[PDB]
């Protein structure tokens, strides 16, 4: 695979190894949300380790409102993540 | 870094890797987007050989209207293509 097609298999893959933790295998969680940023962008991302913040990021991704993050908003938290680190590295 | 954090640099890399060969250094254009399609995402999408597919490519991701593919609009095209990837396998 290229360089690029590595990294959406990567996407895939991070956000299912969150996803099937709990409840809904498809969904992020509260609490799979805050394993994913915590683990794996620690470097991008202040750690988590109060509520109101897991609760705020939530509200923030959730568009469709159903206190989950799918795999569609999980898309837009990647990209504003990666865009924002595009911002401000430059 | 994390998996995920180096696929988020890996999405900046590329797309600065195509961005910066010709007029913008910063975006896209449809050579360039041609280019990045048929060389970095040769396992997930079929080669463009037509100009009518990459005009055509191009209107879809320009949301804003300037003819070029702006980081937010390559995101938005990762976003796609990673989906797709993702029903695939499924
Ligand atoms: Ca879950
Ligand atoms: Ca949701
Ligand atoms: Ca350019
Ligand atoms: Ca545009
Ligand atoms: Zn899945
Ligand atoms: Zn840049």
């Amino acid at each position: 695979m290229s360089e690029l097609e590595k990294a959406m298999v990567a996407l895939i893959d991070v956000f299912h190894q969150y996803s099937g933790r709990e409840g809904d295998k498809h969904k992020l969680k509260k609490s799979e949300l805050k394993e994913l940023i915590n683990n794996e962008l620690s470097h991008f991302l202040e750690e988590i380790k109060e509520q109101e913040v897991v609760d705020k990021v939530m509200e923030t991704l959730d568009n469709d409102g159903d206190g989950e993050c799918d795999f569609q908003e999980f898309m837009a938290f990647v990209a504003m993540v990666t865009t924002a680190c595009h911002e401000f590295f430059e």
